[PDB]
DNA sequence: CGCTTATGACAGCCGCG
DNA sequence: GCGGCTGTCATAAGA
């Protein structure tokens, strides 16, 4: 088969790497890489190396790649250029694999644990590791197997072997409702010491080294914590084993790094691929969120769970590793990380640098073609423009369609031809309204330009630019590919249906291409056993180009993170300002184009039709539109709701994509890449007295929506953004409560929104004190805290939080506030036991005893009410021009 | 090296018969 | 006592 590597290392003036040689077994190998670094050189000297810019540069083979970082030093102090990749890892892969690597992930050793330690003073801090570990789960994926390390004995208890027959019974039954699909897979092995356990443990490590090593917090908690715990206990020379190089480092606070291994914490590659942003990242949290079940129950503190149920402990710690294991079934970013990493031809851990990624994309495209690439230079942080979002007039918009531009900087990029070596030039910048009206002088018709001065060659092709470009390409290539295997997707199904029994083989053909008519029947007539493997093939090909698709567009949509980068090697900072410049300029004109289009087409004389406008998209009031036909010659919502699609796309896109066209030329641009598309109708029901939508203010509004680019719902979504039902500091209650205040507002009216209104606020006294409870996280707990009492200036929760500890200050088994967590906030009312005007204690609780019946007697429910709910809620009623209230004074609205 | 553009909940001034 | 400001802190999108 065709090699690939494992990870890869520098220690030294070696290269350490495993890999997967070309007979599919692990093997792993240290060389003297010879780095080669350049430097310019005269014209008259004969060479086949250029900078991006044209200038010739002479390569400068090292002895070791301690001499080339040496040369680098000795340059940056002559004052000369240093070009080529300094990162000599690589610079190493890109010279042994320089090829497309084909990876098979049965091969490559992933590893996903959890560890256990029973800790009766609080949170076992893993840089001290002063208690003894009493259980691991080490998943293995070669062996597809869970190998569970269980502690008998230590100094919190002795306990008997776990079961794991009664590990699967259910739980009416005593048992734990271990899956039985891994109940097979289980490896049991108990200890009679910790030392025997960290021992077996270390021993399995060197036998099955993991490559990628993942689990939920193994970064920030298992790792240092086992690291530590045999540190401590045998030398910091055994602790080394866990590296299969025997070498480690620390880094912020205790992230120990093994040397030879990927690690990849599973809740980083959630924060990352995922993009949901949820309100809390525990495993519990996300595990319920994705699999619709979080992990075991238990009854009691976790830290007298091991000797109250070690039963439940073991199984405990042997779920919250296959939950792991679930989400990665279902989100696939393990395969995607390899996938992306092996694309760039980076080390697995780097898909978290869009900086890293880039580079190596770049360098290696640069290498083909003799090329050298910059070197990367210092470049002080400095704050530029960014993206453009219109201040939106306070008021209710009952019909509204919104249009969003494709990839806007990636395409600004490509249509400007920006990139270090395309720069030309400046030109006299005037006031970017008039270069959105277009009553500025062109700025050059020589240059491709942007609205912040600057002018780019359109005679060649940048760097930047035709990189991006690839990408681009190879996004429709392959979203090609399974595009057309779907189509083969029920030539294969429906040929299940009426197929023949005749015994025969799966067909020999590329289900990336669709199925030729010359065997296309062919198919229709084979046995039940091929059709379901005919089919079974469709599937790895319309998925492995889902995995590809999908890492070119992430790859796509984090370059220009990399270009506003400073340490980024291609930034400049007048490109990045041009791409963002630029942006604004073309939100701005197409908003004036379009609001010129529609008046035109309705009459009327400078009436604004765009409403808002927010980076890349923007919305348009469509009540004139509605009107021309009247209101009352529509059927039903969906009628009118095909029409405003009809409008847009025969009537407003045309003039949008003329807009732009214009605009390219304008700026003489290299090509035309502003792409708008309609994205979303809204309005109310028809015949209803609701309101289809509101706007607050910026990033602040809610849309009654019927259709999102072509998909027609069955019932109206509402689309809300900014507004407290979408905060996590939002009480339960209140957030589903704010809700269905702004759907009665949408799609009923006034009068329904008046009535819950009513309605909540006669049962609030009635909700779970859970539910009511404000949430919010505890930061600098120990800045604005003077011996149990709050400091100056400190914070309303911050303050609710030193009310909890003074109040069960004395208690071990009440639930303590550590730093950096969240926490349930309630108002109390004057004249308390506290002392304090409110109180904070641990989320995802309940209030311990010996103060929770005096909190509920004390708790300020009108406060409460008043701050989470009425608020907010008047917020949306003012701008939407309704009230909650009947008997509501009109001058209200006024200041003074 | 794994940021802008914003809003809102509070705290703490200044000023005014 | 509140305005009308100036900070700190806490939170969402999208790239």
């Amino acid at each position: 088969m065709k090699e690939f590597y494992l990870t890869v290392e520098q220690i030294g003036d070696s290269i350490f790497e495993r890999y997967i040689d070309s007979n599919g077994r692990e093997r792993t190998r240290e060389v003297e890489y010879k780095p080669s670094l350049f430097a310019h050189c005269p014209e008259s000297q004969a060479t086949k190396y250029f900078d991006i810019y044209g200038k010739p540069c002479t390569r400068k083979l090292f002895a070791n790649m301690r001499d080339a970082s040496q040369w680098i030093k000795r340059m940056e102090d002559i004052g000369l250029e240093a070009l080529g990749m300094d990162d000599f890892k690589l610079a190493y892969l890109s010279d042994t694999y320089n090829y497309e690597i084909k990876y098979d992930h049965t091969k490559i050793r992933v590893a996903n644990f959890d560890i256990e330690v029973t800790s009766p003073d609080g949170f076992p801090e893993p840089s001290q590791a002063k208690h003894p570990i009493d259980a691991i789960t080490h998943y293995d994926s070669i062996d597809d197997r869970f190998y569970v390390f269980d502690l008998l004995n230590s100094p919190y208890g002795n306990v008997e072997e776990w079961s794991i027959e009664i590990a699967a019974k259910l739980q009416e039954q005593g048992g734990d409702e271990v899956p039985s699909e891994i109940i097979d897979k289980i490896i049991y092995m108990p200890f009679d010491n910790e030392k025997e356990l960290l021992m077996e443990y270390l021993n399995f490590w060197q036998q099955k080294t993991p490559v990628i090593l993942t689990g939920w917090n193994v970064e920030s908690f298992a790792i240092p914590y086992v690291y530590n715990r045999i540190k401590n206990i045998f030398g910091e020379s055994t602790a080394k084993r866990l590296s299969p190089h025997r070498k480690t480092r620390v880094k912020v606070g205790e992230i120990i790094t093994l040397f030879g291994i990927s690690v990849l914490d599973y809740i980083d590659l959630y924060k990352k691929f995922s993009f949901t942003n949820q309100p809390s990242y525990s495993l519990d949290y996300i595990s319920e969120f994705e699999l619709n079940v979080g992990k075991l129950k238990y009854d009691g503190p976790i830290s007298k769970l091991r000797e109250s149920n070690h039963q439940r402990y073991i199984s405990y710690n042997i779920i919250a590793v296959y939950r792991v294991l679930q989400i990665d079934a279902k989100r696939q970013f393990i395969n995607l990380s390899l996938d992306m990493g092996y694309y760039a031809k980076i080390q697995i851990q780097s898909v978290f640098s869009p900086i890293k990624t880039w580079d190596a994309i770049i360098f290696n495209s640069l290498k083909e073609q003799n090329k050298v690439i910059p070197q990367g230079r210092s470049h002080p942080v400095q704050p530029y423009p960014g993206a453009f979002v219109k201040e939106p007039i306070p008021n209710r918009y009952k019909y509204v369609m919104s249009f969003d531009l494709t990839s806007l900087y990636p395409s600004i990029i490509r249509q400007v031809n920006i990139s270090p070596e395309t720069i030309a030039g400046t030109f006299k910048v005037a006031p970017l309204h008039d270069y959105i009206n277009a009553v500025a002088e062109r700025p050059s018709d020589v240059y491709s330009c942007s609205p912040n001065g600057m002018m780019y060659y359109k005679d060649r092709d940048g760097v930047v630019p035709t990189e991006i470009t690839k990408v681009f390409n190879q996004r429709k290539e392959h979203k090609g590919y399974m595009l057309a295997a779907q189509r083969n997707g029920e030539i294969i199904k429906e040929a299940l249906h009426n197929p023949n029994l005749s015994v025969d083989e799966p067909l020999d053909v590329d289900y990336r291409f669709d199925f030729s008519d010359e065997i296309k029947e062919k198919i229709k007539k084979l046995s039940a056993k091929s059709l379901n493997e005919m089919l079974f093939r469709a599937q790895r090909t319309e998925v492995a180009g889902m995995t590809a698709q999908i890492n070119r567009k992430l790859l796509i949509n984090s370059l220009y993170g990399a270009l506003g980068n400073v340490w980024f090697r291609y930034y400049d900072l007048r490109n990045a300002t041009a791409i963002t410049t630029f942006g604004q300029m073309a939100l701005q004109w197409i908003e004036r184009k379009v609001n010129e289009y529609l008046n035109e087409v309705c009459g009327t004389e400078g009436e604004a039709f765009v409403l808002y406008g927010d980076t890349d998209s923007i919305y348009v009031s469509a009540d004139k539109i509605i009107d021309k036909v009247g209101e009352s010659k529509f059927r039903d919502t969906n009628h009118w709701v095909d029409f405003l699609d009809k409008f847009a796309r025969e009537r407003m896109e045309p003039a949008i994509d003329r807009g732009f066209r214009e605009m390219c030329e304008y700026m003489n641009n290299k090509q035309h890449l502003m792409f708008m598309d309609r994205e979303a109708i809204a309005g109310p029901p028809l015949g209803s007295k609701g309101i289809g939508g509101f706007w607050t203010g910026k990033k602040r509004y809610a849309l009654n929506v019927w259709d999102m680019e072509g998909t027609r719902y069955a019932e109206p979504k509402l689309k809300i953004m900014g507004l407290e039902t979408q905060k996590s500091s939002t009480p339960k209650a209140v957030q589903k409560a704010l809700k269905e205040c702004i759907r009665r507002m949408l799609q009923e009216g006034e009068e329904s929104l008046q009535e819950y209104f009513k309605e909540f606020e006669k049962e609030f006294r009635q909700l779970n004190y859970i539910s009511i409870a404000s949430v919010s996280s505890a930061n600098n707990i120990a800045k604005y805290d003077v011996g149990g009492f709050p400091g100056p200036k400190c914070p309303f929760h911050i303050r609710g939080i030193l009310t909890y500890n003074r109040a069960i200050k004395g208690n071990i088994d009440a639930p303590q506030v550590v730093e950096g967590e969240k926490v349930y906030v309630l108002p109390l009312r004057e004249g308390n036991p506290f002392g304090d005007k409110c109180i904070a204690w641990p989320s995802g609780t309940e209030i311990t005893d010996l103060i929770k019946d005096d909190v509920l007697h004390w708790m300020d429910y009108t406060v409460l009410l008043e701050k989470t709910f009425i608020k907010p809620l008047e917020g949306f009623t003012s701008a939407a021009k309704l009230d909650y209230e009947k008997k509501a004074s009109l001058f209200d609205m006024f200041d003074f």
